[PDB]
């Protein structure tokens, strides 16, 4: 029925080629220093994640949306850990099976096709980039008991996501912007991620204080994902005939309206994008 429906927007991932750096990484990228080209800027966020998450050698980094296997293989590389990651792509699941196997490297490395309600297995540190947008506000609490529950005593985890704001937690200025924000994450939530729902950083922050974890200031990563809009809004602009040849007119104006709103809307300060830790009760100092 829901699933039927939501079909109607699905992309082939050629399109997503046409604006993506050459990782088709698809969430923020990190320009520190700001002279990196968007691919580095791209590893430089995958760094910034696993430099939060105090991995040591033979642990079990678990990826929670893995999406091409980038992050799992550059923690294979920079940490030597084993690593589990879990998508509900068969093409990415596929192109992770053959990233990790081309790793010169005797660590366990194990892609599912599954989601993190399925998962009950043991793992000392999870990372999961712009995949919570997706979870649903019902779920949150079930998500960081999980974690909580599958990490040892000094667990930590990282979770990208990009981020609205509740009416009350905004000023009179806010609060005049929400409706014509909220109409556009409307937009979002049905034509470019369908069934999605935005958190807000306070919601990331409290539910992760309910299962049990040390939570310190969340990273905005606003400018950085404005940076990012800018390049991929560019880019597919570039790419216009090819892009409308792989889909239509339509797919075309849709993802373009989607990068220039998302630019548009993070500069004007109703989106932002954090980077939340959550550190366990033994976690290292
Ligand atoms: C996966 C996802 C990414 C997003 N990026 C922005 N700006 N809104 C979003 C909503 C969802 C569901
Ligand atoms: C390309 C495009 C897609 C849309 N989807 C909704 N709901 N309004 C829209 C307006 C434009 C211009």
């Amino acid at each position: 029925r829901f699933e039927d429906i939501q079909a109607h927007y699905d992309v082939s991932d050629d399109f997503f080629a046409l604006f993506q750096d050459p990782t088709r990484t698809y969430s923020c990228a990190y320009f520190e220093p700001p002279e990196l080209t968007l691919e580095e800027a791209q590893y430089a966020k995958v760094d910034l994640n696993l430099d939060k998450l105090d991995l040591k050698p033979g642990m079990t980094l678990l990826d929670i949306g893995c999406g091409w296997g980038t992050t799992m293989r550059r923690a294979v590389e920079r940490f030597d850990v084993n690593v589990i990651g879990l998508t509900l792509s068969k093409n990415q699941h596929a192109r992770c099976e053959q990233v990790l196997a081309s790793i010169d490297t005797n660590r366990s490395r194990q892609v599912l096709l599954q989601g993190w309600e399925d998962f009950a297995e043991p793992v000392d540190r999870i990372v999961s980039i712009e995949a919570f947008e997706h979870f649903g506000h019902e779920n949150y609490d079930d998500f960081f008991k999980r974690c909580f529950n599958i990490m040892p005593a000094d667990g930590r985890m990282t979770v990208q996501s990009s981020v609205s704001y509740h009416p009350y937690e905004m000023a009179a200025r806010g609060k005049k912007l929400s409706f014509e924000t909220a109409r556009f994450i409307k937009f979002i939530v049905t034509e470019i991620f369908p069934g999605g729902r935005l958190p807000s950083t306070e919601m990331m922050v409290e539910h992760g204080e309910k299962a049990g974890f040390t939570v310190p200031e969340p990273l905005s990563l606003r400018p950085h994902y404005i940076k990012t809009l800018r390049i991929w809004g560019d880019t597919l602009q570039s790419n216009k005939d090819k892009a409308i040849e792989v889909t239509s007119e339509e797919v075309y104006n849709r993802y373009m309206k989607y990068l220039r709103g998302c630019e548009h809307y993070f500069t004007d300060e109703m989106l932002d994008c954090s980077l939340v830790t959550y550190l366990k009760p033994g976690a290292a100092a």
